[PDB]
């Protein structure tokens, strides 16, 4: 690896740096972008690794990490907590899911190509350098500029049935709303057997306050689900639920893809209860007088999980992705 | 105005049809855009003129007319209406606020020039040809991808002031909120009402009812279709509350560039001195976010839209009672 | 004019050089580009300017009016030709209509603005300093990348019957196949000057038969005016003995694309077609098992501007019919 | 690959539907283009392959073969006929050679990587997935926007029974003239009967094009014994059936040596000689410049012709093929 | 103008703060960027417009104007002094002669238009609300990414004579080596009958050390010269020399210009003396095997002002600009 | 490799011509890219390998090199010189650094891949097909547009003794003022390969350094004196008096003076110049602030500048100087 890191990870204490990641541009031939990375290690236990910002625009977990990142102390810590809040630097000054240097998204390149350009080869430290340090990783993602989704965490049903039931254990810990089992960073951590969580905190392009709040509660609730900081989980809902309800996404008909390119309307929001074969929206030909709206059904009960970001979609584009109970 | 319409404004009846704006492309010279326009015309009675898509990312406007528009009957109707759903069809296939084509802010282009580029060629046409026609303008925008907005009404002699609160409690937004379009319309002495239906780049259910409902009850309001303005409020109330924006106060201001986290949403009451959010340096390690405060009490009307914000964009801008 | 040029234009004789129109870089604030002009004078007669590459993409004026620039003689003239053969020089250098410096359609911005961008300041330049030293205007053109055209020239209906007749005879003289009745050709007429535009090729190429004509054409319009000795020769390829004149006015000349899609057309330009037989079909490659759209003539004549790029956007004309004058 | 495609492409009779190619945009990270397929299977025979639009603005195969896409009736096959008339779907719809999504030439970019950037997925796609299920290929183009093209079919000289094969698929094609990292490439690589198309260019529909290729296509069903009939090749000019033609040497190509506008003397279909001018480079951007002579060097005809008129140092301006010779 | 500002330019005593101009974008169609402005105004006597930044690229305006303005107190002044160090935001931010926004070069764009473009309206702010404050403008530029330029002011042969002596005296006081004699924004001040200096203190797409050491000094000087800071002027030169030299470029002679593009290599420096036809440089054609170089010569005596930036020249560039000793 | 090219580099005598790199283009599917190689053989010696404008916008080694390639003659040869003054010719083209036809830093490519991008490709032609011809390379650079640099060669540090010796030795004899010794670029393939490797940074700030040119001229032909090419001895007298070069280095991360802010950054010095440590270094104005004080930086090394400051507007993390001090073995 290029990239370039002097932190010690086996150092007892805190250490907040950067990671320095090359980048050569016309008039800065030997650029280079600076990864921010704090490392809190103390007393016996697991490794935490908190990643966020793998897209640039989805700020839940830049928000929730970052904070955390700032205010948590070595002796609050039994363990290992590393926390990387914005991991795409150049995509997050762009605000855009895809990186402005190589048109890459980094989160279709792991596990990664040191030679290769900047998101190939940011992948390759992330899963060869980072990576290997952690007994639990939770990347923290939303829908960013592509849909809203309502407040959750998110894994595969793995093979290996110990490994399934320590991860949804850890996403009983973190305590979202509803949990979905459903070349990512996640098929790396995955790949190495390391337990893996995701989240999808919000999108619409912008800042989901609910998300916030949850994705903050999130990852403390790990922390003492893993017995690296005191006290236990706080899994409470707003709705009055005890705790995360645990759903699925496996069939082709949970999802509701536009057949045209036009302005959509939908019925449903996120989280909002939907039915088979009634109406989930049309989309609307306003280039065209006369023309009436092309209804779009649901062809599966349950739960909105993704819902219609964009106004304008393009043929090819879900609209909505319906979960259903686990 | 180099944009061609056949369309008899005149003319008893249903006309569904298109202006044509010519556009030069380095494969299509002599191009053309066709830009939707339906007008009823029946019996005796004032002219309603309903525009939306004036920024191509604002869409409950687009909807609401354009499903009116293909609606509509002659029958129902004594005067006459209007309906150009989607006015800056360029910005509407490019999902955007500015053009394509020439990069401009249509609304910031009127009058108009009728030698000018696209967006200031269309301007013209809206403004010169259109609109002399009309005795109600209603232009539907929303927040788009700048901000988030809670469904409401807008606009700013008292006599006319009058008619326009009253055409303005007519449409039934939950608020109104007292070279551009509506700067035209004004100008030219027409009543004329703007909405802010939504906005967060997204489309939204309750802008869209609003909408649909409230350009319902300006023909009502105006005499030009039977009834009268169903004006209830989903909060209880009776009708729109009028509210203002005027100190410089009513605007939270970003000092800097970075990542804003706010702690409220539009439509919720907010109090001087409290905590509208944060702005992130998630660049930094160590580096605190940077607070920001309300200076007005009253509702947030425009709430903050992209996530990553730049110095100098506003995160929240407050209404208080008229 | 910001735009320089030190040629005198009263002096006998040739002078060839360049018009300094200046242009504002990144890394040359104080850049220039050079728009060659080519003036020959002697005796005494009119005043012949000739036009090519108002847009960048359009050849045969240039090939046409460079080469007569390169070739002709003080002592053949009697009179004045200014030769202009690649006016909109950064639009030639991208081999394209728009310019590639402010994306605007020169020939929607006459009659210019001295102090606006480059293709407004270069708009100002024509009208206002090299257009009123003539007497006659051809302004050469293409469909460029847009369509492709049967070789031909074009003028409008002058409501004055006197210099609609002149230019008509200006017309016969060039001798193209046919001629058919804010851009440059607007200020030659505003201005009493008589206007020929031409449309001699398209298709993104090279038009052998278009270059044939055009050059024949300048020099048959030099002989007309008797700037040059010799009578013009206008026998066509087909047989014809002169330009046959055609004209282009109905809203039902145009078959417009009414959908975006792919375009298969049943005839080229120089083909004769009946009202209500099949102009083509746009096909939507995009789907299965979608029939394409049949779209129809609606006037008989021959095809004038055929159909260019394969695909087409809604709004686009796919073909243009001229009729009998 | 992560192109889904639910297509059963062992099932009698008629799927016509899509594979669905994985496209993050930056509104829509979990986007897909739906790229058309059809395949119609029946009774015992080969399987034709049938590719266009490889190239978004070469538009002679994305016509012939969703037109008979639309059209085939499994009860008409004796084997099995696969149809992509619209390959490159992003690039069709920018109209370009080159993909908007990647910037590649997804001609260049074979056998593909299905971890790879959208063009070389796609690849991978298409030689992995779909081409092994082919006893022959034809993959249509045109010169696009680069060149015209005179119709015809072109093929590698390869082995005699496979070469002979190939040469028989191509007189059956029956187009007037057939030329002697790509697609092409992987198709004889893994020993399928390969025949490209040249119908076009200009950045244009060409009428001949479209109906040759339209009968070709059908030729090749025929001679393969997939539908019922017998080859239909005969010519406009009295021709029985396809003349077989080579570009061999760099004596064929006409080159230019620098940026300008070039002036041709002749079109695609024309004879011209060694020694005998080609055009010339023109420099509008001077006065008093004479334009730049270029010459034929090789007897024979014009394959592909000059397409932009502006064209770039080190841009082949002509290409002229010969009689075809047995003897390599 | 849309450009807001509530600074009092009236009120005695130390502003620092911003002009708020419009800056319509797609994700923020209400945006602003913030220009600064400070004023110090204390006691009696002129008004001193200095401005940096008016092009994004030229740097030395911006750090001498930046830093008087965050050191110079009310209590130091009598008169007026208004400082805009950074007047055109995005092209400053974008590091461009040209406005990453609208695509002008604000400098080509007055007096403006308030309902323009960006750069249009800021122009139009510049001249017709601070402007007319200013009985003495020193407007800072800097050859930017086009040229270097030896450090020096700049001023025109106005058709006043008066003024024109005033302004002579003006550079003199400023004190930089040399002083070199319509839609500019010194076109504006000299329209408006006020005292206009322009400055060019480098380029290279770099700082130039002494031209901030100068073009510090410089703003000092005009100060205590217009009497409303105490003190005399320095205008000591590095050389020896007592003060400023003047000079002027008043012929096409005086421009070397590249007849072709290519690699241009001079045989001197801004500040350098050149003899009329002595070599300036040769244009290098790599793109060739074999071709020679292209000499130029200059064609007038004197000194280099402005010298060669971008090794790769473009036809029509000028790649030297010689002056001369004034002559009145 | 696609890139095609006839010339017999086997051959006696002088060939200059064009290897020929297809680059596809929306209206030319079959165009290519003519990059300029000459080769001069004649009676015995090693091969020297001569390269420039790898990068576009690095001027210095385009010209010294065509230069060479249009005056040698190969009666005065004895081995064979190869000339490659203008590799990366779609980046010389535009003036950059990076590629405008697949957006590469062509020096983060090598060896690269003759099936990937243009940039790639051409890297594998260069690195597989015309490098393993030589006996000595010099890669000619300069800091284009991101900084100045002091005219001076360069080096790694080669852990092998002898042929660290041979490399010093080369450096002296091309004679530059300085000599510098401090995976993906060209040289790293020439180190690879075991050829002795010398870079050269000739200037930058955008524009054509006087000097660079003339130290870069002679120090070509120098080379050629030092491996017995041509006849002759080398010239390493120094503008300055110094009788050759002076060995430097690079080697620690306090060298660098780094930009940790994105601002306007004023420097103290120039290149070339004697430094101290904990002395300013220049400072970055925030010129978008009212009253708010530029940020200082220092030096951390004594010694003297080599790299200097390039853009005005500097972005956080870029370097805005790197210090050389003396040279120890
Ligand atoms: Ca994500
Ligand atoms: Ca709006
Ligand atoms: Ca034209
Ligand atoms: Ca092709
Ligand atoms: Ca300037
Ligand atoms: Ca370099």
């Amino acid at each position: 690896s290029r990239i370039a890191c002097d932190i010690d990870f086996d150092r007892d204490g805190r250490q907040a740096g950067y990671a320095r990641a090359p980048l050569s541009r016309n008039n800065s031939g030997w650029g280079t972008v600076e990864i921010p990375i704090t490392v809190v290690k103390n007393g016996s236990g697991p490794t935490v690794l908190l990643t966020g910002g793998v897209h640039g625009d989805e700020y839940e977990g830049q928000i929730a990490i970052s904070d955390l990142a700032r205010r948590l102390r070595p002796e609050e810590v039994q363990g290992r907590v590393i926390m990387l809040p914005a991991v795409n630097m150049p995509a997050i000054q762009s605000d855009t899911r895809l990186s402005p240097v190589d048109g890459r998204d980094i989160n279709r390149c792991f596990p990664g190509d040191p030679r290769g350009t900047f998101s190939q080869m940011l992948a390759h430290f992330l899963d060869s350098v980072i990576l290997p340090m952690a007994d639990i990783s939770v990347d923290m993602h939303t829908a960013g500029h592509s849909y809203d989704s309502t407040p959750s965490t998110n894994m595969h049903y793995l093979a290996d049935p110990a490994l399934r039931a320590r991860t949804l254990a850890a996403a009983e810990a973190f305590g979202a709303p509803h949990n979905v089992v459903f070349s990512t960073f996640t098929s790396c951590v995955e790949r190495r057997g390391i337990v893996s969580l995701g989240t999808e905190l919000g999108g619409w392009g912008r800042v989901n306050i609910e998300g916030v709040r949850i994705g903050k509660r999130g990852i403390l609730n790990v922390l003492k689900h893993m017995g690296v900081i005191e006290g236990t989980p706080e899994t409470a809902q707003r709705g009055g639920a005890a705790g995360t309800r645990h759903m699925m996404v496996r069939e082709a008909d949970a999802y509701v893809m536009a057949p045209r390119t036009g302005l959509f309307e939908p019925t449903h929001y996120v989280g909002e209860e939907v039915r088979t074969g009634e109406t989930a929206g049309w989309i609307h030909f306003v280039e065209d007088v006369d023309t009436a709206p092309l209804e779009l059904l649901y062809r599966r009960d349950g739960i909105v999980w993704f819902g219609a970001g964009p106004g304008r979609v393009t043929r090819g584009d879900a609209v909505a992705v319906v979960m259903e109970d686990y």
